[PDB]
């Protein structure tokens, strides 16, 4: 038996490896330019700014930082997805809670994520993690991040988890806390919720894809917001046939 | 019924859209820097240069150009993959040959690929396509490229297809022809064979992934070689369990 195709790609292929290394290379070059010249806008949206008319929290004189999602952005959850491939039970809240507590032995860095995290700190940029892992599992998450070669994270200062506020999986509140004390010059993630909660909680698969091509949002990709692949799970694996294949681009073999 | 997960991601998700827009943004910024200052090395490997010790064809005073694979790099083959999702017969040489001849009506641009192709030509950079589509289907391929908003391609000058030499799917010979008359400052692709044939024809899934992290090769991603996602088909969807999930990163739920 062979693993699911999405796992073959993300965890096995050199295509996905080069895809990840490219994103970090662009991130390191973008941060370096912002270290030499501090911008006026940070890369975190201001509160009340919709996807229709985007506006950002100002940078000011706050310390420079970069926000990262953890799972499948800087850290590969190889151990859990191996269990998902063996079982088929990918969506399991009880199994994932155990993985958050006992998975520090089976984690790997996204290709180049350990190298960029060191470069960001040698550049004087603080590395902040904003993950939907549970606040109750903060200590095993810190150990897993350390075991992935991603440095030392501290709960409340450089690590913000689900449950730190009364908003659940919504990360806008935690992004507001980070931007209130840091000037975030770059933000990485593998799901659109890692850049704005406005991509989720309503918009359809067709609407979310169009939202990324909003010219004010489109200018962010590779230029402030940095994306990494995840065809294994999450909000990217949704939609039926009429949403994946538009009816004006359909074809039948003879 | 829902389409395969990889197709949900690549063709439906906004995550894959932002992933593609990021790659082109980095490509446009890289090309602009090379227009202001022409480099000494092009991004095409010299003949006889192995992945162990990489070396590149010099740039010289040749016209600046950028090489692109077509399928799932600049053009989405929505119509064919819709047929693959309906049928399950993804690997079909007879059906794909028909798609090369009759698919110009069901193609779309990769997000931002039509915008970058115009920007490259407004910058004075020639856009060259190196695809494994058949040379016998060059004219319907030209029409499909045009229908995707990717400009005008010419067979033999800006379009090089499988069969133009006696090497089949190997693209190194066609890359040698392009680099002999152009200074290629950027090259995009969704499979590793779009950058060097040395990634294929032998190396295992584990070996190919490690090859992308060769420091001389690793410096190219997002900095000369630009990658786009394809978890739907190709050399990225290979390998068994021992190659996707290394044995030191395995885990079992309680
Ligand atoms: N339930 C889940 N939670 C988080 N990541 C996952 N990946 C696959 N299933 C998951
Ligand atoms: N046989 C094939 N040739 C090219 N692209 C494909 N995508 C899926 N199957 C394919
Ligand atoms: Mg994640
Ligand atoms: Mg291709």
């Amino acid at each position: 038996e062979t693993p699911p195709a999405g796992m073959q790609y993300l965890y096995g292929s050199g295509e996905a490896s080069a895809l990840s290394l490219q994103a970090y290379q662009a991130l390191l070059a973008h941060v370096a330019a912002k270290v030499k010249v501090r911008p006026a806008d940070s890369v975190i949206l201001a509160e009340g700014a919709g996807l229709d008319d985007p506006r950002f929290v100002p940078c000011g004189a706050k310390p420079l930082a970069a926000v990262f999602d953890v799972d499948e952005t800087v850290m590969l959850n190889i151990g859990y997805e191996y269990h998902a491939a063996r079982t088929g039970r990918g969506f399991d809240t009880a199994a994932w809670d155990a993985w958050e507590r006992t998975g520090e032995a089976a984690v790997a860095p996204v290709p180049g994520a350990d190298r960029m995290v060191r470069a960001l700190r040698q550049m004087g940029v603080t590395v902040v993690f904003n993950t939907n892992r549970a606040a109750g599992n903060a200590e095993p998450t810190v150990r897993a991040i350390k075991a992935a070669g991603l440095g030392d994270a501290v709960h409340g200062q450089t690590l913000f988890l689900s449950g730190d506020d009364a908003m659940g999986s919504r990360k806008d509140g935690r992004r507001a806390t980070i931007a209130a004390r840091y000037c975030v010059i770059a933000m990485g993630g593998d799901q659109l919720g890692d850049f704005s909660d406005l991509f989720n909680g309503g918009p359809s698969v067709t609407a979310r894809r169009a939202a990324t091509m909003q010219p004010a949002i489109a200018q962010m990709w590779g230029n402030g917001w940095f994306v990494l692949p995840n065809p294994v799970y999450g909000s990217g694996l949704k939609g039926g046939f009429d949403e994946v294949f538009p009816l004006d681009k359909r074809w039948a073999a003879p």
